[PDB]
């Protein structure tokens, strides 16, 4: 009675043709056995490369950011130039984005926004530091975040929404999440969508933990109640993502 | 001295498609120019493969945008060695518009600057003051900290890979209207500066491009400017019309 799972590769800044082909060859030759949408995000310069080569049915291509329009934005890429080329899946508000590149609760909002009035399914990125963990605010700081996306958006567009909570607390502080802190955050966070949208709309939302996510923890994780997949890191740049996929069972 | 080879640079910034980049790509495959110019086409990071693919004229050559100094855990971004890889070789560094809205500091283009030699680039450093700066009597004092800043972390020999592009941001989407006389005095004082700090050989080699609103009415009136060595070119850079500003630096 869970939802559909998602399995999600996130290749950040990483990728060469020598790296990605057999890669994605690999993925071609993956079968699974079970209802589950699989997602890779490669950097905007490898999107060709990929879609070009990638051939399994059950992926969509995603990017990993985009802006709201086109224009005189050297530099960037807008969701408009990106549904052109076929892309219909966008990664939005990473931690790594909202910690390095300028991706404010206010700009992710309008970002997702707009992504959803395209008919884009939409990953979008939620999760608090460790000063904040600290604080006692975990709660507080994700449902802030989230909050400033839900109230841009009308209740159907919900349908191509799908979370990820990323434990930032987790990355080089000595700090390291258990798939229990997990449950308790996906579980506030599906409780407060309850509360603004109604049970449907809960139960059926994909909430993806987007932690450390590797062959050896992804079954665990999958078994807790309130994760319905991942949005994996480093392992999705090796063989042991199919692995990875098949714990979602 | 006389004007090294001039550079005829192509901005697309945040546009593209297929309707609209191929009829441009080959319009400049058809394109009859045999002159020594240098040509730089720089498509989104997406558009890349395709122009790449596509575009033969061997005059041309592929520029990225923008990038970042490493690959790693930087979820949106691409990095120099990524381009590298894809057989890129040009960079467009702190375009005003990054500068701007895209977090793009002194300091992070000098760094992005000095990587990008380092990775074998050619990089076109981008410069220019604003409206307020230029009213402030601060138009020397805004380029040459912009400057600086990229030239604190450059070898003499990083020169011969670099090219500055002074964009006239006062005049951009202003009521303002540059003329090439006023381009010309930022070009000379940041020539002159260049002379100053590295000598009259890199400062004869030196590129640098006007950046501010080119299209083919004043693409000639520009380039007669005595150091002025070709242009960055924006919204004229998506209409077939680019090879005739291409044409004026002959």
């Amino acid at each position: 009675s869970k939802p559909q799972p998602i399995a999600a590769a996130n290749w950040k800044c990483n990728g060469s043709e020598s790296l990605l082909v057999p890669l994605i060859e690999t993925l071609n030759a993956a079968t699974f056995d079970h209802d589950v949408q699989c997602v890779v995000a490669p950097t905007f310069l490898h999107i060709p490369m990929t879609k070009a080569r990638l051939t399994n049915p059950k992926f969509q291509i995603a990017a990993q950011n985009a802006i709201t329009r086109s224009g005189a934005f050297t530099g960037e890429v807008s969701l408009q130039i990106l549904k052109d080329y076929g892309i219909s899946w966008v990664v939005l508000g990473h931690s790594e984005r909202r910690l390095y590149y300028g991706d404010t609760n206010e700009i992710v909002a309008e970002k997702v926004a707009q992504a959803c009035a395209a008919g884009f399914h939409v990953i979008v990125c939620v999760g608090e530091t460790n000063e904040e963990r600290e604080a006692g605010r975990t709660a507080a700081v994700v449902l802030t975040q989230l909050a400033a996306v839900a109230q841009k958006l009308s209740k159907e567009a919900w349908s191509r929404v799908v979370i990820a909570y990323e434990p930032v607390w987790a990355i080089g502080t000595g700090k390291v999440a258990t798939p229990q802190q997990a449950q308790e955050v996906h579980e506030l966070l599906r409780r407060w969508v309850r509360s603004k949208l109604g049970t449907d709309i809960a139960a059926q939302l994909r909430i993806l933990y987007g932690g450390s996510v590797t062959a050896k923890n992804a079954r665990t994780l999958y078994q807790m109640r309130d994760i319905n997949g991942f949005l994996v890191g480093g392992a999705s740049l090796k063989p042991e993502f199919v692995e990875i996929i098949e714990a979602t069972k």
